[PDB]
């Protein structure tokens, strides 16, 4: 074991080593990721089912979607025909069989879908416990965004559904630094995610707006809100370049699936790069030299023969041809498909939503609008320090969080 846990880590671990249902809680940078995988490194195999909100975040923990395990379609029909949809032959056992279910990105889940699992749970095993007995192993940090509906009205945290005191009797936070981080950076975002903005902060931001954060042909990548407007920006900056097209086709196990694998794994069925293309690696390839999830290259040149596969320079000094790496997904009653591909992606722009779980080491940030609560510190959270980041017009006014949040947060403190 690499790294030894601090003590608000450890707490964390006995609980779950002792059978209870817990939810661990606290800003980036506090080692959430580090315990999580220590966690499932920790629990059999056998009866673990590992899950999480998005596709981002359950690929990073080898495991699914909490939609895809569930089974109940979109959640939004009555209790009866959800647990009908639960009932159909592979989803069933899948319930059955889990033992222990660990639930990443919590933040994410609105309190109605999760109040409609835990019935699902217990008519489904037969079982009167909470959440049908399952011990319950939960992460996440409810000052990120809020949760998201279709249902017309407001969204509401999961910590307001019926069912959650029932469920979670304990959490525990996790609160200084962790030694993987910068101390400097993260108690910057650890005050913005409060929405506390002191005249230091606005200054050390203020402070970035001239930085030049790229060399050696690598540019700062631009952080946006939506997904779709990405890749339209990575597409026309791809066509201006002089270079020939190189593309990269996945090798897929069940080509009949590929949108899903699309939708949920992080690279798609075909990649396009040029020389002078602006990337991002999306596999940790070596921790130890810099190759992680979020670090920023260009592509500088393709191999003459074989494969042509391209050879890229990072930031942080590997020049490297990159080859195709794997990843499963499980489908809706329990499939395992795999799909073969670069672990790259186009980078002169990145949404928030498909930045979850890692930080980027070359990036620009623009922050004088009012976005909604939690906004402002979610987008600063995707850099790693000062000197990787530059942001645009910086207004402390930008800065807005959720009061009913904050007191759930302040009641936590108060108990140590």
């Amino acid at each position: 074991s690499r790294m030894q846990l601090s003590e608000e880590q450890a707490a964390v671990l006995r609980a779950v080593l002792k059978g209870q249902s817990i939810f661990f809680t606290g800003s980036a940078g506090t080692g959430k990721s580090y315990l999580l995988k220590r966690i499932l490194g920790s629990l059999p195999p056998t009866g673990t089912v590992a899950t999480a909100s998005t596709g981002v975040a359950a690929c990073h923990i080898g495991g699914t979607t909490l939609h895809a395990f569930a089974g109940i379609g979109s959640g939004q029909a009555p209790l009866a025909q959800c647990v009908a949809l639960a009932q159909r032959p592979g989803v069933r056992q899948g319930w059955l069989n889990c033992q222990r279910l660990v639930i990443d990105e919590i933040s994410m889940v609105e309190a109605d879908l999760f109040d409609k699992l835990e019935a699902v749970a217990r008519a489904v095993r037969q079982q009167n416990k909470p959440f049908g007995g399952i011990q319950l192993i939960i992460c996440g940090d409810f000052l990120q965004l809020p949760p998201v509906t279709k249902g017309s009205q407001p969204p509401r945290f999961c910590f307001q559904s019926k069912s959650w005191k029932r469920c979670v009797p304990v959490t525990l936070e996790l609160t200084k630094v962790w030694r993987q981080a910068d101390q400097t950076f993260i108690s910057l975002l650890q005050a913005v995610r409060l929405g506390r903005c002191s005249d230091e902060v606005t200054r050390q931001l203020q402070a970035t707006a001239s930085h030049k954060v790229g060399r050696d042909g690598i540019v700062a990548t631009r952080l946006c809100t939506h997904q779709d407007d990405v890749a339209l920006t990575n597409e026309r900056r791809l066509q201006e370049l002089p270079g020939k097209v190189h593309r990269f086709e996945a090798m897929d196990s069940n080509p009949e699936l590929a949108s899903t694998l699309d939708a949920q794994c992080p690279v798609s069925q075909l990649l396009q790069l040029k020389l002078g293309a602006q990337v991002m690696l999306v596999k940790n390839l070596s921790v130890s030299r810099g190759l992680v999830n979020g670090a920023r290259g260009v592509v500088v040149g393709f191999e003459a023969e074989g494969r042509g596969l391209p050879q890229v320079r990072f930031l942080c000094g590997v020049t490297e041809v990159i080859h195709a790496d794997r990843w499963t997904v499980q489908a809706t009653g329990g499939q395992l498909l795999s799909r073969q591909q670069l672990p790259l992606q186009l980078a002169w722009a990145m949404s928030i939503h498909k930045s979850q779980g890692m930080t980027l080491d070359c990036v620009e940030i623009s922050l004088g609008r009012v976005f909604a609560s939690g906004q402002a510190y979610v987008a600063l959270s995707r850099a790693r320090s000062l000197q990787g980041l530059r942001v645009l017009d910086f207004d402390p006014m930008a800065v807005r969080c959720d009061p009913r949040v904050l007191h759930f947060y302040a009641t936590l403190r108060r108990g140590r």
